[PDB]
């Protein structure tokens, strides 16, 4: 996704900030390779920001706003047809949903905003963007190193330090290896820095003499050997990587694009998106208002843009009256300490965000205790006047809501948002079973006309038997439960579940006890081919790191293709009894950890986890390699035997798990990968944060084999 001209050349702002009340006019730029966002001050400094740790940008009523009499002032926001709102620029960054920092920019120009939003945030959010080779982020490294420069126009040597933290003194080395000042108050000429002399300086620092071992120098004959028959034109390889095939040279060979840990076409939006809305996996957020715990903490609207933005297609509002003297409906966690939001501020945000990411629908699961028909309309007018067009107001005439009639699909129903509301206790010991299981979604209460005219085709009834369900064969009817209850059905009544799940949509949310926001393992869930299993998004965990991970791939829309089984209605399935037919395409994988590269910012032993999520049956074993040789974080070379993970049943439902962990098991970074989308080879794995954000320094070489 190349960047546009006007971009690199740059456009004139003034940046603010509310709490230092400070503005200074800069030139805002996106580098030519589209690895930075920076601006330029006039008393030449620089900032820098990453464009993988952008989340959002926001134009004109959209942006932030100066809250500072100071600010006001100067942007001259109390007069009558100014043109301030043609004039405002937000990029929002964060390392999760919650942790995020807004860059604020006022234009000189009027409009010029509305295209750096849109392309900027185009850059950002392409699949590809984050999956990058390794050799592309070893390169963002060099453009940092040499667009940061002193006074003089001179990379500082602590540059380098502060880059490479983990061992000084290799780093001087490595300086010095390559005919370049080391002293700590010394600085070098970008020019003696092209990207050779940055390869050079790499092998120093980073020696890779597990590779050399491969070499059992290498020919067009020799190359070509072992492309065909490890990796699963060859002088143009070697044009293309050999710095003079040597050492060196297969270095960077894989290190390079040609060779990629995923098939990245499954990045790309690539399912069939014309089957049953019932038929998809479905990205989906439990109680969204909330940025933090259960039971204190923050609620914010914010929180809705965010999940969105990743993706999420399903939302919770749970909705209640206004705290007397208040008469407006407010969002919260009922019988709690967390804070308070306008109902309306949620609409506001869901509006703005719903489709910046992805043009599929989104379900808003509302949990209703508006007990009052003056502010269920309030609610109601809000919802169809705020998003207009987007809303579904009504059944689509192919779809008619009867027996027997699917639920259209994703396709059918491209850019519209849709309504999950119902449609036309007492003492302590109840009070402590409730808290502890489904919550204040015990406690719904009845809809009036406004909400009730909403309801289509997510209809939320008290389930009561799959047997009743299979009866009555409505596909518009939804089932929600904890994961208490459902793992107590998938348990006991596997075989009905799916089957359920073909027609209709069920959805899981976390259990009461969670007071900390923890997430349940989605898997087992995804595995009865259940759909909106709702996670606290606010909480990277495991599960997360898993939905983030899983719901990347089909261009991040948020839909993913359950598999053939879980949707036709000829073939019966069942997670825990797999048959003949079931295994068909059933593989072997092998995965061997070799070595990791820059794995911690400071020298401390690492070592690797891996696993597989999958189906009951699936190989449960967990691999850790030993601990790495010594404290270099820089190079450790682990000597492991293969992990093999036998007979992979259905490899469409099963992801692999790679972690690199500090001693203590302290998170470095991370892979989670749908088996599916793997490669075979030697590959250099970079590795995602728990938000599965992708990381610069840290990456893993490993070899990877699969077999029938
Ligand atoms: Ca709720």
């Amino acid at each position: 996704p190349k960047v546009k001209a006007y971009l690199s050349q740059g456009e004139r702002f003034i940046k603010w900030d509310d709490e230092t009340t400070v503005a200074s006019p800069v030139i805002l730029r996106v580098d030519p390779k589209g690895y930075y966002l920076y601006w330029t001050y006039q008393s030449k400094e620089m900032e820098f920001l990453d464009i993988t740790s952008i989340r959002d940008t926001r134009f004109g009523k959209f942006a932030k706003m100066p809250k500072s009499q100071k600010l006001r002032d100067v942007f001259n926001m109390d007069f009558p047809d100014n043109s301030f709102l043609l004039k405002t620029l937000t990029v929002v960054s964060g390392p999760d949903m919650v942790d995020l920092t807004f860059h604020n920019f006022v234009s000189y120009k009027e409009n010029v905003g509305k295209a750096w939003a849109e392309d900027v945030l185009a850059l950002v959010k392409h699949p590809l963007t984050a999956n990058a080779s390794r050799s592309t982020f070893l390169d963002k490294i060099l453009v940092k190193l040499k667009m940061q420069l002193n006074s003089e126009g001179k990379i500082p040597v602590k540059n380098f330090f502060q880059m490479f933290p983990a061992d000084r003194k290799r780093v001087e080395a490595a300086l010095s290896a390559c005919h370049l000042p080391k002293g700590k108050n010394d600085a070098i000429n970008p020019e003696d820095f092209p990207e050779p002399v940055y390869k050079s300086f790499l092998m120093s620092l980073c020696p890779r003499p597990e590779i050399d071992e491969i070499f059992t120098y290498m020919t067009k004959e020799h190359l070509t050997k072992f492309i065909n028959q490890k990796q699963r034109q060859v002088q143009g390889l070697i044009d293309k990587y050999e710095p003079s095939l040597s050492p060196e040279g297969m270095v960077w060979f894989l290190c390079g694009p040609e060779n990629s840990v995923l098939a990245q076409d499954k990045l790309l939006l690539h399912h069939d998106m014309t089957q049953p809305l019932n038929h998809y996996f479905i990205n989906s957020s439990h109680n969204t208002y909330l940025t933090a715990g259960q039971f204190s903490g923050l609620s914010s609207a914010e929180m809705y843009r965010q999940v969105l933005l990743s993706g999420c297609r399903c939302v919770e509002l749970d909705c209640w009256k206004g705290k007397p003297p208040d008469e407006e409906p407010i969002i919260t966690h009922g019988f709690t300490m967390t804070t308070d939001i306008f109902f309306k501020e949620a609409i506001e945000a869901i509006a703005e965000s719903a489709f910046k990411t992805s043009p599929y629908p989104i379900i808003l699961s509302f949990e209703n205790h508006v007990d009052s028909p003056r502010q269920q309309a309030k609610m109601a007018e809000y919802c169809r006047t705020i998003f207009g067009d987007m809303l579904l107001t009504e059944p689509l005439e192919k779809f008619p809501l009867k027996p027997g009639v699917p639920l259209p699909s994703p396709e059918d129903l491209r850019g519209k948002i849709l309504i999950k509301n119902k449609k036309n206790n007492l003492d302590e010991e109840e009070i402590k079973k409730m808290q502890s299981d489904e919550g204040t979604a015990g406690l719904e209460v009845t809809a009036y006309e406004e909400m009730s005219s909403l309801v289509n085709y997510i209809q939320p009834t008290k389930f009561v038997s799959f047997e009743f369900s299979a009866q009555k064969n409505r596909s518009y009817v939804i089932s929600s439960f904890t994961e208490l209850k459902a793992y107590d059905l998938l348990s006991k009544a596997s075989v009905q579940f799916v089957d359920y799940n073909k027609r209709q949509m069920s959805r899981i949310y976390p259990k009461g006890t969670r007071m900390d926001s923890s997430n349940y393992m989605p898997q087992m869930f995804w595995n009865a081919g259940c759909q909106m299993v709702a996670l606290n998004f606010q909480t990277m965990d495991l599960p997360m790191q898993q939905n983030m991970a899983v719901f990347e791939f089909n261009g991040q829309s948020g839909y993913l293709l359950k598999h053939e089984f879980m949707r036709r209605p000829d073939k019966q399935f069942n997670p825990f009894s797999v048959d003949r037919i079931d295994v068909v395409v059933a593989t072997t994988l092998s995965i061997t950890v070799i070595s990791g590269q820059f794995l911690s910012e400071r020298s401390v032993r690492t070592y690797v986890e891996v696993e597989l999520f999958g189906l009951p049956g699936d190989p449960k074993r967990r691999y850790r390699t030993k601990l790495s040789p010594s404290t270099n974080s820089i190079n450790p070379v682990w000597k492991e035997e293969p992990f093999v993970f036998e007979k992979i049943l259905m490899p469409e439902l099963a992801s692999l798990r790679v972690a690199v962990m500090e001693e203590g098991n302290k998170f470095l970074g991370h892979r989670i990968i749908p088996i599916n989308a793997l490669n075979s080879g030697y590959h250099h794995l970079c590795l995602h944060s728990e938000s599965n954000m992708p990381l610069t320094m840290p990456a893993l070489f490993i070899f990877l084999e699969m077999k029938d």
